[PDB]
């Protein structure tokens, strides 16, 4: 099948999201929505459930509203079984509608549907090309307090039914009883519960089994993707513990949610993006979107370094969802603002890198402000608003368009409100102008571009006021006029002679498990697929085709990878760095280390005799390890991501910048646990 298809799993890049709050959406079957004070039908309570179901997203599916967006892929509540509470919070009931309060993650929320509805809504979805992603939240369960339980459900955790724990007399530790956080820090943030949610013990050995076992069954009920929740709370060893059991198993394309807030760039959100196992939901490129489109607070010399700078920070840039908003934002679209804004946004969105979300009404102009009220429900399903049709003609782009699902991004023309942009892939370009400024014309001579000599009409058609292009030889574009929040989009494809790789998925397993290699000019006879220097050709190339190649990981050291292939001629392709070949299955555990004693600015890291430690490479070595929450200074822990029954020899490590100082003495050892969980702790050795 080709990287386009719908049964392509591992990629989204060529999809447009469509975020959906089940609740809020449409309710499709009035038989299983909740009574008495825990709905509101009329939907004016946006605290309560309204009844959006998974029929209702068959029904919108079935009669062309999503289809004729041009969305390829949704992304729904979270569809386990929630509390069935209502919390009063200072005089306000609340509920479950929003699906982040699990109570039992290998159930359904009666709510949504039952386990046959979300079967047919799988089936329903597929039928019509989309792919569909399920929010996760393996971070806690619901809302509790230690002393009182009798407040909501104690956050009490059920396996199908059988009692697991509560909050209180949790004796068998499945939760973290360290306070609350005040997101001071990273490691305090990760350790102590958000808010008042019961936060699971991930090193408990029971809560690591349970959830992998729970992720398993939705996998095989056929979801396309996973988006998890509040990742910057849970270890992130655990975490690539958790996506390489996803990726050993059933591979599925998943992307966290790390929030940044405006200016923030987080070294450490780049890392986890590149070494976890999964991506980000864009939180850079949408803060800077609105502060450019929206609010007025930076120009186009902030995005263009915005684009430039994450395209360096992120190892798979395109990996990353974008959006222009959310159900943690005020809508993009506020009442009293002109709704080119809002439409310019979407354009850019749609034609830049990475893989574009469009939280549901977006196309609709619903305006709000913070929770609950950016979450009402969905006023209308017309296909004839302006936003609507912005994402029907360029929503498909993606698909036909290669350089705009894995183009490389370049600014080819810039000032303070006009940014235009190249996309290229092989014999493929794409090259989108904008004028954020919705008064003043921008006179544009000197554009050059990748573009063949020709004439270009706007993809647009003129939508919002976007114009003809000329092009000359050379690519240099003739002197035009774009208007007043003009908008525009030229491109250009044909097919690809050169093997040209555009993406790989998912990006981190162990050997035998089929990676997918996505992109144009492999050709139609399987060539050779390389691992580093190492070479697969024949049976192991599971099938072969232009676009896409299905091949199972060769059987080499664990380790970083680099990717490429050759077309049967032996024609080579271009390089996709940064695959990591686990060491075999993983398991979380816990190094602890006592007596590391270390001055202002120094941390310890942990290095050890795997790849999953860095094979003994400072600079590769785990950490900075924490020493604040769970053991306190000069004792250090951390959680790291181990390969299952493996003897494994490690020391720890004092660093400042690429400085290090050794343990002295003998190696550690220790056998990471065949399943499960476990925790080692050691002194540190002068
Ligand atoms: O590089 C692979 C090896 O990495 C580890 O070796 C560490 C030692 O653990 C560490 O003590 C240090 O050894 C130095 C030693 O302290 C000093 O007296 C001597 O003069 O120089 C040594 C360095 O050459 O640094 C090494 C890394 O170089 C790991 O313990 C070992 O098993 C790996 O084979
Ligand atoms: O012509 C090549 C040149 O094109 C663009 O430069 C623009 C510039 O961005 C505008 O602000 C204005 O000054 O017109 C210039 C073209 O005459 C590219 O930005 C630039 O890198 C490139 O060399
Ligand atoms: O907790 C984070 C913090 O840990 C280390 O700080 C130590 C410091 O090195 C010791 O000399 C002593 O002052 O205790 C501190 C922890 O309370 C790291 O050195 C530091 O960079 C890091 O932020
Ligand atoms: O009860 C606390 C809040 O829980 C949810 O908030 C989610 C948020 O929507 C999601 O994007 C983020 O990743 O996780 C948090 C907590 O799971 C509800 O949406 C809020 O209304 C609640 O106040
Ligand atoms: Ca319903
Ligand atoms: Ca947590
Ligand atoms: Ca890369």
């Amino acid at each position: 099948a080709p990287d386009t298809s719908s049964s392509n799993k591992q990629n989204f890049s060529t999809d447009v999201i469509y975020q959906i709050f089940t609740d809020r959406f449409s309710d499709g079957n009035p038989a299983n929505n909740p009574t008495g004070a825990a709905f509101d039908g009329t939907c004016t309570n946006l605290r309560l459930y309204c009844g959006g179901d998974w029929q209702g997203i068959i029904n919108k599916i079935n009669d062309g509203y999503l289809t004729g967006m041009g969305v390829t892929a949704i992304w729904i509540s979270q569809p386990v079984e929630n509390i069935y509470s209502i919390i009063n919070y200072s005089g306000v009931n609340n509920t479950a509608y929003h699906g982040y309060w699990a109570r039992d993650f290998k159930k359904t929320n009666p709510a949504y549907g039952t386990i046959a509805d979300f079967q047919n809504l799988i089936a329903a979805a597929h039928a019509k090309n989309i792919k569909v992603i399920i929010d996760f939240a393996p971070n806690h369960t619901s809302p509790a307090s230690s002393d009182q339980p009798s407040f909501a459900e104690n956050g009490r955790l059920y396996d199908n039914g059988t009692l697991l724990g509560g909050y209180t007399n949790d004796t068998q530790n499945l939760f973290h009883h360290n306070g609350g956080t005040d997101f001071s820090t990273t490691e305090n943030g990760i350790y102590k519960n958000l808010y008042d949610l019961a936060d699971l013990n991930h090193n408990n050995s029971t809560v690591d089994v349970y959830l992998k076992d729970a992720i398993k069954m939705w996998l095989d009920l056929g979801i396309d993707g996973i988006r998890m929740d509040v990742v910057k709370h849970m270890p992130f060893g655990w975490q690539k513990s958790f996506m390489a059991a996803v990726n050993n198993y059933k591979p599925v394309f998943t992307f966290g949610e790390w929030f940044l807030g405006v200016n923030e760039v987080s070294p450490e959100n780049h890392k986890f993006a590149n070494e976890s196992g999964m991506s980000l939901l864009d939180f850079r490129f949408a803060q800077k979107v609105r502060q450019v489109f929206r609010d007025n607070t930076d120009n186009m010399y902030g995005l263009k370094a915005m684009l430039e700078g994450s395209a360096a920070d992120y190892a798979q840039v395109d990996d990353q969802v974008t959006f222009i908003d959310n159900h943690d934002m005020e809508r993009f679209h506020a009442s009293n603002a002109n709704r080119r804004k809002l439409e310019q946004a979407l354009a850019f969105t749609l034609t830049s890198r990475g893989v574009p979300a469009i939280y549901y009404g977006t196309e609709q102009y619903m305006s709000g402000g913070t929770d609950p009220d950016n979450r009402a429900r969905i006023p209308s399903f017309s296909t004839s608003t302006t936003a609507y049709q912005v994402i029907q003609k360029l929503a498909p782009l993606r698909k036909s368009n290669p350089a705009i699902a894995y183009g490389s991004t370049q600014e080819r023309w810039i000032n303070n409100d006009v940014l235009i942009y190249e996309r290229k892939f092989g014999s493929n370009v794409a090259v989108v102008a904008v004028n954020r400024n919705l008064n003043a014309p921008a006179s544009i001579s000197g554009l050059v571009t990748s573009l063949p000599q020709g004439s270009y009409n706007d993809v647009l058609g003129g939508l919002l006021n976007g114009n003809t292009l000329s092009v000359g030889s050379g690519g240099a574009a003739s002197n035009f006029t774009l208007a007043a929040g003009g908008t525009a989009v030229w491109q250009y494809t044909a097919a690809t002679a050169t093997p040209t790789i555009g993406h790989v998925g998912p990006m981190m397993a162990k050997p035998g498990v089929t990676i997918t290699i996505d992109g144009r000019g492999f050709g139609s006879s399987k060539g050779t697929v390389y691992f580093g220097t190492t070479a697969v050709s024949g049976a192991d190339i599971t099938s072969w085709e232009d676009t896409q190649i299905k091949v199972k990981i060769p059987a080499v050291a664990g380790g970083n990878y680099n990717i490429k292939v050759a077309n049967a001629a032996g024609t080579a392709s271009n390089v996709y760095d940064n695959f990591e070949v686990l060491s075999g299955d993983q398991v979380s555990v816990r190094f602890v280390v006592n007596n590391a004693t270390t001055a202002l600015g120094q941390n310890v890291y942990l290095t050890g005799s795997v790849s999953e430690l860095g094979n003994w490479d400072p600079a590769k070595a785990i950490g900075p390890m924490y020493n604040q929450v769970v053991y306190q200074y000069p004792n250090w822990y951390y959680d790291v991501s181990v390969p299952a029954g493996k003897t494994i020899e490690f020391k720890f490590l004092k660093k400042q910048g690429s400085t290090a100082t050794w343990e002295g003495g003998s190696n550690h050892t220790f056998t990471a646990p065949s399943s499960g969980t476990g925790t080692i702790n050691v002194n540190w050795q002068p």
